[PDB]
């Protein structure tokens, strides 16, 4: 029975998870590259494993190696039942990474509407740029995203008040 707490999770493997996590203190416990179990799960859209490691006390803000978050992983994938239970536990919306990016230029990226307005509700800045100086705003015009676009732009326009 070799395999990894985080593959148990992935897999979303309830009964082999559970007995892991309980006989001894692995839940927060990173792999070789710095990914918790939240990680891997949330990265696989295991909704019913993300459920389970938040209700027995996983890290949600505990962050991998080049600072990846589980919400920033479910961000780029769209998985919108992840990313709720994930702000649901007050994580910071706008985690800037050493990749460069945040939860919102991930969501951008994919062209996951749905995850763009779950995480602008959220507290999300879609005007924080990286680096090279661009924003989620530029991102969406330069990928051509037009709903998204549209929403970021409804956004803006309620900051006009001001």
């Amino acid at each position: 029975n070799s395999l990894s707490v985080h593959q148990l999770a992935a897999q979303g493997e309830m009964l082999y998870l559970a007995t892991r996590i309980e006989q001894e203190n692995v839940i927060n416990h990173t792999d070789e590259e710095g990914f918790t179990p939240l990680m891997w799960a949330a990265a696989h859209g295991q909704i019913a494993v993300v459920e389970f490691l938040l209700q027995n006390g996983a890290d949600p803000q505990l962050l991998g190696k080049g600072r990846e978050s589980a919400l920033s992983l479910a961000c780029s994938k769209g998985y919108t039942d992840i990313v709720k239970m994930l702000l649901d536990c007050g994580v910071d919306v706008n985690e800037y990474d050493w990749n460069g990016g945040t939860p919102l230029l991930y969501a951008v990226h994919g062209n996951h509407v749905k995850c763009v307005k779950m995480l602008l509700e959220s507290g999300a800045d879609p005007t924080i740029e990286t680096d090279s100086g661009y924003n989620s705003m530029d991102l969406a015009v330069a990928l051509g995203y037009r709903s998204v676009q549209q929403v970021i732009e409804s956004h803006l326009l309620k900051l006009l008040q001001n």
